[PDB]
DNA sequence: GGGGTGTGGTAG
DNA sequence: ATCGCTACCACACCCC
């Protein structure tokens, strides 16, 4: 019944079970797929063009499919009526996706289906679907096929399975605007809605990266949002929470509302901040970053997807992640899991014609205080991140080079066994051919 | 007195 | 039970 990490099939089991592992292998697929398709198309943007981006993404994306594409145990539960999950399990497993009935109440992605059931009202049941992965992919590229067919973008970029940048160039100051592409937001949902068989997309519409993602927040879900630099009002600013911001994740939230007393809102930061704080606060970069985007601009790392797509998804590194179900005796057990991994990453290698010159492991090791076993089963829990790298010299795919030296960073760090909670295998620098 | 590594962080 | 991946950016430290 239960495959586990000292087992032959254990990569096989948790890469076919975990939803980040898909959604990571997807978007690699994704930009392999761009950079095939535009071999001879040179398409790219530069710092002298007027340009509409079009932010793309599917609601609620797994919990719209896992519904559409059910099992007929689930013939009774209604879509827009019922609390809707898609999780593996019924305690401490993640809400990959819930629908908007179910975020009505407070749910949300990532919540623990135990800590979601509690914010029902009682009589009301939530509703847990299985993941379909497969479906999932058919779905994407449903949505990626009608982009293209449509041929109203210049540049269509992946970000993830179910989502996209798609970019227009235009004249600057074209009279109407805001209808002309308010009927093209319109149009572009409708094909959608129809080549995915009733799954629905919003759109965000701006003049920049920044101001097209936050007009996607404000557009969900089934909706549009249309908001240009020269459209940017403090109502705007005051509907974004601090981590509506890329770059901006929960440390870099902490960070922010110690030093600007938890703002509300964009808005509120907006009224405290300056530069100089930010970048006290934050880094000098990602505090230049924040400062551009309340103007609504990009930074010079952001926009280098517009000005050289084929160099930013071209492919830089390579690796594997397990820090769920590591729990093993003995340094054997831990070395046959790091060459079936290497294995793993070399046939991957094999697959993309590349070598590589440098590895890294990186291991989790449970924290002295943290309890022997998690609150979530075979959960990394409470842990310390170390790693090592290597120069293997001369470019290779040679297993008895990589693997030998792998197990060599396992020993120099010396982790015991039986505190070990999660492994990294890395590939730093490919070489191709 | 500039750069390589380990560490921390972000996005779906 | 439950499936906490993975590419890529940033930067503090520490070298002699
Ligand atoms: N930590 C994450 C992030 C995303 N996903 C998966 C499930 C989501 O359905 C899909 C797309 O992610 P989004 O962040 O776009 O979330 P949704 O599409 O579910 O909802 P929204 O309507 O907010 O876009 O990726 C996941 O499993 N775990
Ligand atoms: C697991 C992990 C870590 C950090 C965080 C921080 C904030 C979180 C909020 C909500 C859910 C959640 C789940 C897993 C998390 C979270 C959060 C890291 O410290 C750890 O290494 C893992 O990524
Ligand atoms: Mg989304
Ligand atoms: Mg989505
Ligand atoms: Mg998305
Ligand atoms: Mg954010």
């Amino acid at each position: 019944r239960i495959v586990a990490c000292d087992d032959p099939d254990f990569l096989t089991s948790y890469f076919a079970h975990s939803r980040l592992h898909h959604l990571s292998a997807w978007k690699a697929n994704l930009k392999d797929k761009f950079l095939n398709e535009n071999i001879h198309k040179y398409t790219k943007i530069t710092d002298k063009d007027t340009y509409i981006i079009f932010h793309i993404d599917f609601d609620c994306f797994f919990a719209t499919v896992a519904y559409l594409c059910r099992s007929s145990s689930f013939s009774a539960c209604d879509f827009k009526r019922d609390p809707i999950v898609v999780c593996h399990g019924t305690k401490n497993s993640d809400i990959a996706s819930c629908n908007y009935v179910a975020r009505s109440y407070g749910i949300k992605n990532g919540m623990w289906v135990s800590q979601a059931e509690k914010m029902l009202p009682n009589g009301i049941k939530l509703i847990s679907l299985p993941y379909t992965f497969e479906q999932f992919q058919l779905k994407s590229e449903a949505f990626y096929s009608t982009l293209k067919r449509l041929n109203i973008f210049n540049l269509i970029l992946p970000i993830s399975i179910d989502e996209a940048v798609c970019v227009r160039i235009i004249p600057d100051n074209i009279h109407n605007t805001n209808t002309l592409n308010a009927r093209l937001c319109e149009e572009i949902r409708q094909e959608i809605f129809q080549g995915t068989n009733g799954c629905t997309v919003s759109i965000g519409c701006s003049d920049s990266l920044v101001l097209a993602r936050l007009a996607l927040k404000m557009a969900k879900p089934n909706g549009y949002n249309i908001t240009f630099k020269s459209n940017l009002s403090e109502e705007f600013w005051s509907s974004f929470k601090l981590d509506d911001l890329p770059g901006v994740g929960h440390s870099t939230l902490s960070r922010l509302e110690s030093t600007f007393d938890s703002p509300h809102s964009l808005n509120d930061l907006r009224k405290r901040y300056t530069l100089d704080a930010l970048k006290a606060s934050v880094g000098s970069k990602l505090g230049m970053k924040i400062h551009l985007a309340l103007q609504g601009q990009d930074d010079e790392e952001s926009l280098k997807i517009l000005y050289d797509p084929k160099e930013v998804l071209q492919r830089k590194s390579l690796s594997i992640d397990i820090n769920w179900g590591i729990r093993f005796k003995n340094i054997t057990q831990v070395d046959l899991f790091i060459e079936r991994g290497c294995q793993y990453l070399l046939e991957k290698l094999n697959e993309i014609n590349k070598t590589t010159s440098q590895i890294t492991l990186k291991l989790m090791r449970r924290c002295k205080d943290a309890p022997i076993e998690p609150p979530k089963y075979m959960g990394m829990g409470r842990c310390d991140s170390f790693s090592r790298s290597s120069r293997l010299g001369i470019p290779t795919n040679e297993f008895g080079i990589i693997a030998t030296e792998m197990k060599s960073l396992y020993r120099t760090l010396g982790c015991p066994p039986m505190e070990l909670r999660g492994l990294a295998l890395q590939f730093n620098k490919l070489v191709d051919v």
